[PDB]
């Protein structure tokens, strides 16, 4: 009752937050379990990793939002044009059977420009936080207004952006959002590179360098048998071994950002600069008599 | 694993938000329209005036949400005065099931709360609203119900619905009045007999100012005035006149006018609805 024009089986393409609203509520009351893709489009074989995800639950019907937050952007940073391919997008979308895109405009997510929004907890301030400090808040205003307007069983996101995922368990955990977070493994490049829209803006030179930060992660993962200092200087090295890799942080946390023990379970994170391209990855890493395993470590 | 207990026609007290979530899903399915009336106990005759308004629509479950909310501003009493009014729900949290991880993820409400009661206090809202949306989510309710007394509060509670996209209807109810008018309040127990006296010079000084508002803006913020010229004891916090969302008033048209004042140590508040000329 009130629904706009919904083609099943094919993706069906919604600007109205009221209309993917209200589209989301009819699906809902057939039974079928609503999933969330929340990306900025310029989609990648990551986004459809994801899309990937969502597909496999049974009964789902999918929702990609494709919204380049300015709320995220930019002076001073994030400083980029970022991609935008709406196009191949929808595509992409098509051929993966996808049924519902979302695309709004500026105003109808900003009407009031920003009145109320989320104030993050203070992980936020920390890492990508640091010379950022509003930047996860607009994350979390958006991503909570897009909850708010699917109102999905379960929402799908990469973990390469790794403190954006925890902030947004953070969002779902105190505000009681009755949703699921789901995070998925990084699609990487053959060499691997983490997936990134922005990967794009690599000149030659800086591509081949890039492959420095999953090189350092993956030596850090292997030397951690030795402990955090090894893990640490072993991914150090590699970094400093790449020419044009500028380092931001390379940081050892458990899985919810806080202090990591020695010989436990953690993560670590990077970020590096390569000309004025920056980059982030992360892997999942156990360190000392923590990273012990049938056969060789680890 | 089975939905929770819930007996039709009684009061179904439940401590665990996650108990209340599942009841509500459950019913909403049932057909019936979930309310939802957030208090902070000690309950009067102004929020039995909110459940009376959740009860009349038609289909209606009506939960009673009883959180003394640290972020912001006497149980068996309050549960017998639901069970008598045939409230089915009354959520009662502890604080620790509401902030588990203490204060993290937090509202931040728009510049309205930096303004009137949010000069003494300017984290006040900020708790408000916090406690609100997680008390939508958990509950999902298709109305929630605010007396008008806190106008402010009511205004920032819809800004956070329509900022945050929240699918639930607000509805302020009209102000519950003691027999001479001061607004039903807590703090109404405080006042000795002369501040207590003296406490009808707000609601007097709202209503003279609402009909002298036939001849104009001026007239009625003269007559507020005068009216609170009149009272001992009574130091006037504000007394503004703005648009009904709180923005700047109007050439002419519909607005309201807002007055805050200390009697003793008790801070009082009052608001009523004004039509300039
Ligand atoms: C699982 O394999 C991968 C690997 C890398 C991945 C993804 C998946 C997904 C992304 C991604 O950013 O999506 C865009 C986005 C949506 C969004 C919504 C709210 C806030 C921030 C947001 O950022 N990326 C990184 C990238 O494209 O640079
Ligand atoms: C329309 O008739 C009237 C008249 C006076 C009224 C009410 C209704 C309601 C209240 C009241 O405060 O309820 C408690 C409350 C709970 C809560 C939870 C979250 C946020 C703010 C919140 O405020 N009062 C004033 C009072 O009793 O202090």
């Amino acid at each position: 009752m009130a629904i706009p024009a919904f083609h099943p089986g094919e993706l069906n393409v919604y600007s109205a937050p009221g209309d993917v609203a209200d589209v989301s509520r009819a699906l809902r009351l057939t039974g079928r379990r609503v999933m969330l893709v929340p990306t900025m489009g310029a989609l990648h074989e990551g986004h459809l990793a994801l899309v990937r995800a969502a597909k496999r639950v049974p009964g789902s019907v999918v929702v990609v939002s494709i919204f380049v937050n300015p709320m995220q952007f930019g002076a001073g940073g994030d400083l980029d044009a970022y991609p935008r391919t709406p196009d191949d997008d929808l595509a992409q979308l098509r051929a993966e059977g996808v049924e519902i895109a979302f695309t709004p405009t500026t105003a109808a997510m900003y009407p009031d420009g920003l009145r109320t929004t989320v104030q993050p907890g203070p992980l936020a301030a920390e890492l990508e936080g640091g010379p950022r400090p509003t930047h996860f808040a607009g994350v979390l205003t958006v991503v909570l207004k897009l909850l708010q307007i699917v109102r999905p069983d379960r929402v799908f996101f990469g973990e390469k952006d790794y403190q954006q995922l925890v902030l947004i368990r953070q969002l779902v955990a105190d505000f009681n959002l009755d949703v699921a977070v789901v995070g998925v493994p990084t699609v990487r490049e053959a060499d691997g590179l983490a997936m990134s829209s922005r990967n794009r803006y690599l000149d030659p030179a800086q591509r081949a360098a890039a492959v420095a930060l999953s090189a350092a992660l993956t030596a850090a993962a292997h030397a951690a048998t030795a402990g955090a200092q090894a893990a640490l200087d072993a991914a150090r090295a590699v970094l400093d071994a790449a020419p044009g890799v500028a380092v931001d942080y390379l940081e050892l946390r458990d899985i919810g950002l806080g202090p990591m023990p020695l010989n436990g379970s953690g993560r670590l994170l990077v970020a590096a600069r390569l000309g004025t391209t920056r980059l982030l990855d992360n892997i999942a890493i156990e360190i000392g008599t923590f990273a012990g395993t049938d056969r060789p470590d680890g």
